[PDB]
């Protein structure tokens, strides 16, 4: 069962800002979220899509491991980070498109077709691009799809080796101390309206896990901090983190 939690608005007006906050706990299989409607509204997963794409590319062989460094192509991008080589990691780490997007080319989209049905992954729709329906095209994803997905992995129940599955929780890893570990992935779509961000993961404690699922409206690059400001006020308030 699922219970609506409206004081999360707060946070999101504190900054005149909309959007959506989906969490589950997995020990007690119940599910809270500030807006039960936006929660199940599908959206483009932009980078957040790089999460499966790693599955597929490792599991396929197109990625040996997390060593194996991806050579920049020597064309000059507008994102300083990007305009170097990267492996897994790095990749995960800095979004970096480019990269993916030729992941993206030599799975396929016959492949990537039946490995997105097999993990069913939003609506398992690549009409479009097969290296860019992420971006432009038409597969969406709602938060809550997002969770159900995020589960499996945690898991290790998805339709890939776990070796393949371990590799891409490594990627996924955000923030570690003595309270507890964060293994996320952000999201910015910007080719289509509405403009959004993502943040999508779950928070690992000592005898729990919470996934979380958020997304919110982006007009301006200048609020992509409140992806995960919005998001740890919502875990504090819920006593999750100090
Ligand atoms: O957050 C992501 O997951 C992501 C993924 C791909 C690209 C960007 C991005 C793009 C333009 C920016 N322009 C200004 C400042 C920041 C920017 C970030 C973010
Ligand atoms: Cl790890």
């Amino acid at each position: 069962e699922w219970q609506e939690n409206k004081s999360w608005n707060a946070h999101f007006t504190e900054h005149k800002s909309q959007g959506v906050v989906v969490l589950w706990n997995e020990n007690k299989q119940q599910g809270f979220t500030n807006n039960l409607k936006r929660a199940n509204q599908a959206f483009l997963p932009a980078s957040t899509f790089k999460i499966p794409n790693s599955l597929i590319a490792l599991d396929l062989g197109v990625v040996k491991d997390e060593h194996q460094v991806f050579k920049w192509d020597g064309q000059t991008r507008d994102i300083a980070t990007w305009n170097r080589d990267h492996n897994l990691i790095t990749a995960m780490k800095y979004s970096v498109v480019p990269v993916y997007q030729e992941f993206a080319r030599q799975i396929g989209e016959a492949r990537m077709s039946k490995m997105l049905h097999a993990f069913d992954y939003g609506n398992e729709d690549i009409s479009g691009n097969v290296d860019s329906f992420w971006l432009d095209g038409g597969i969406r994803i709602s938060a809550t799809e997002q969770i159900s997905f995020l589960r499996k992995l945690y898991h290790n129940k998805l339709h890939v080796s776990e070796r393949s599955q371990r590799i891409v929780k490594q990627a996924m890893l955000t923030e570690a101390n003595g309270d507890y570990i964060i293994r996320a992935k952000t999201g910015y779509s910007t080719r289509i309206e509405p403009k959004i961000g993502w943040w999508v993961g779950w928070v690992e404690l000592d005898d729990n896990v919470w996934f979380f699922a958020m997304n919110m409206d982006m007009p301006t690059s200048d609020g992509l901090g409140l992806r995960q400001a919005i998001t740890k006020e919502v875990l504090k308030q819920e006593k999750i983190i100090p």
